[PDB]
DNA sequence: TGACTGGTTGGCCACTCAATTTGCATCTATATAGATGCGCATCTATAT
């Protein structure tokens, strides 16, 4: 439901030079408390096995760096933010090395359990339908079913009969009469291996990097490299690979996670002005177009509402959620707080707007405070309740906002959207008890009047990718893309799918679980490309670029996503179901949205 | 007393095969104009 909007904020020098120092210099403890537990932290291999970060460890980092001589400078506010941005690394980090660990192991499984229907028969010492046979008994016990015979294989070994639970599986936990040609199979297996090779591969990761903006590494080994000699081709090339390394020009985002720690006022020019808890002497003037105004005035309204009350109204109900402050690239010569630009990004719950949509957001935040309390139930533990307790009665006192009912769709109208490489999106509006599609779009009725910005997209990527590699042989700086243009054809489909969607009274939108389809395809084009250049790993690389480039640029994804917010911004139910491997793009999206409509029970 | 601040859970070449075009040689079975030979009329001559 969350949105982002933003605005650049203007002050005079003194106060974008003072903020720039207060961010040059946290910046610094940013990286600090990355290498105090990057190499320093004893526990780090039980994180990487939990895949979680315990919730105090990197506060317990900063509290004794909060006096260091380098770092004792800087408001309580911009340490919570130093905290915040540490936490927030490795705590998607150790998520994605989870996933990963977990992934390879649920694959070493499955190459172990993958065999050729003559490996079954020796493993057995029995016929391919004995086999057969005791498939259909395993099937008739079973009848969770994929997971239960993963699970009947793990455990139940019995005497090498899950040899049959081995033969469900690769036949899709169903029984075939058909016995498998060794080439297929052949190619099949080394898939595996495939996948099982480059998961232990991405199995490490570079330990997640800290913005160095001092030069100093690289300053120090330029001089080394230049009046020193190395002893080893390793030290050289170490070298190398620090002078090549590009630093960085500015500092991590300011985060501030409270609402209420940003202040807003009404400037005498008429103007809206913020100020930051810790940087109340420094105000700054919000500079937006009228297109996103109105959450700036909606931001001081709140606000003046709360004080006007004598604080008996809630910011658990604060249109405004958590700002990020971070200075935008600027371009030509300048110090950098003249140079670069402030700019507050703000997240915003967008049901907050309307006060139909606000109750909805009373009703999450009291289930989710009351469950909270009666889990709880030690002395600022008491205090903590007192915050929740305060919040769970103050909840209740409504703000005055806008209004507008609720919308409402047909629990059996949905809007099966079917996605691919040659079309990006197209979409059946399936009644689901009439079994009647009231409506099919392709990409030209889609987007309409826009439809020449697909051949544009088509057209730029290809452009493009063409002068990147003229310009890198020429070592030019000009480097283009279309990423900006796909990005907005994205945002088109997403927007004209729910304009659909509402047309229809459709209930919801039903998006294809797609998954990594990047991996897949790379595994398959190579166990593929191997049968037809042997030995020369050069051949086997250029066996089809264009398709796997063009898979890897597939933004499914983004468009994914696109529709998932204005959806949510709309009210209309996302739902997700198995999209068909054979059929036309209409027929995906048919038996799409009828599969995402029979998974209801 | 209402402000401030602090808290905190595929490509380049070499080789092969079906085909399918084009040309030439060899029947072949009919169609068609010129010798050749009776079969009678017609004229001439000869005799009682």
């Amino acid at each position: 439901s969350q949105i982002t909007i933003q605005a650049r904020l203007i002050s005079f020098e003194s106060n974008r030079q003072q903020l720039w120092k207060l961010m040059a210099d946290l910046n610094t403890p940013l990286i600090n408390e990355l290498l105090c537990q990057l190499g320093q932290h004893p526990d780090f291999e039980k994180w990487q096995q939990k895949g979680k970060l315990p919730s105090t460890v990197v506060s317990q980092l900063c509290q004794p760096l909060k006096t260091d001589p380098r770092f004792a400078g800087q408001p309580s506010r911009l340490y919570m933010s130093a905290i915040h941005i540490v936490d927030y690394i490795y705590k998607s980090w150790l998520a994605i090395q989870k996933r990963l660990q977990q992934q390879l192991d649920g694959k070493t499984r499955w190459l172990e359990m993958l065999n050729s229907d003559a490996e079954l028969v020796e493993l057995s010492g029995d016929t391919l339908e004995a086999i057969r046979v005791k498939a259909a008994e395993i099937l008739a016990i079973a009848m969770s079913l994929s997971k239960t015979l993963f699970d009947a294989y793990q455990e139940t070994e019995d005497i090498k009969s899950r040899s049959a639970i081995s033969y469900l599986l690769k036949n899709g936990c169903k029984l075939t009469d058909k016995e498998e040609d060794s080439e297929k199979f052949a190619k099949r297996r080394r898939q595996v291996e495939i996948q099982i090779q480059r998961l232990t591969e991405k199995l490490i990761s570079r330990m997640p990097k800290g913005r160095d903006l001092t030069n100093a590494k690289w300053l120090e080994t330029l001089l080394t490299a230049t009046t020193t000699v190395a002893e080893d081709n390793a030290q050289a090339k170490r070298w190398q690979d620090i002078l090549l390394t590009r630093s960085s020009s500015l500092p991590f985002p300011l985060v501030f996670e409270t609402n209420e720690d940003m202040v807003w006022s009404k400037n005498q020019k008429g103007r809206l002005c913020v100020h930051f808890n810790g940087l109340s002497d420094l105000i700054f003037e919000v500079y937006c177009g009228n297109r996103q105004l109105h959450w700036f005035q909606r931001f001081l309204e709140d606000q003046q509402t709360k004080r006007k009350s004598k604080n008996q109204h809630s910011s658990g109900l604060f249109t405004l959620r958590n700002g990020h402050l971070v200075w935008l690239e600027g371009e030509g010569k300048g110090e950098p707080w003249n140079l670069h630009h402030l700019t507050l990004y703000c997240c915003v719950d967008n049901r907050l707007w309307t006060e139909e949509g606000t109750e909805i957001v009373r009703q999450e935040k009291a289930d989710e405070i009351t469950k909270f309390i009666t889990n709880m139930k030690s002395d600022t533990q008491q205090a903590l309740i007192q915050r929740k307790q305060s919040t769970l009665t103050r909840i209740n006192n409504s703000f005055e906002r806008p209004s507008q009912p609720l919308y409402q769709g047909q629990s059996h109208i949905l809007v099966g959207v079917s996605l691919g490489l040659e079309k990006p999106a197209t979409v059946a509006v399936v009644d689901a008890i009439a079994n009647k599609v009231l409506a099919y779009r392709s990409i030209k009725q889609l987007l309409g009047d826009n439809y020449e910005l697909l051949n544009r997209q088509r057209r730029q990527q290809q452009y493009l990718s063409h002068e990147r590699h003229k310009a890198q042989k020429n070592f030019s700086p000009n480097q283009f893309g279309a990423s900006e243009l796909g990005q907005h054809i994205d945002r088109l489909l997403a927007k004209a799918i729910v304009a659909l969607a509402r047309t229809y009274k459709a209930g919801s939108i039903v998006l294809p679980k797609l998954g990594d389809m990047r991996e897949v395809v790379q595994s398959e084009i190579q166990a593929i490309a191997e049968q037809k250049f042997p030995g020369y790993i050069e051949g086997q690389q250029k066996y089809a670029k264009q398709y796997r480039v063009n898979v890897h640029r597939w933004s499914y994804g983004r468009l994914i996503q696109s529709i998932q917010s204005k959806a949510a911004q709309t009210g209309i139910v996302i739902e997700e179901g198995k999209q068909p491997i054979r059929g036309s793009p209409h027929d995906k999206a048919k038996e799409l949205a009828l599969s995402a409509y029979n998974l209801r029970l």
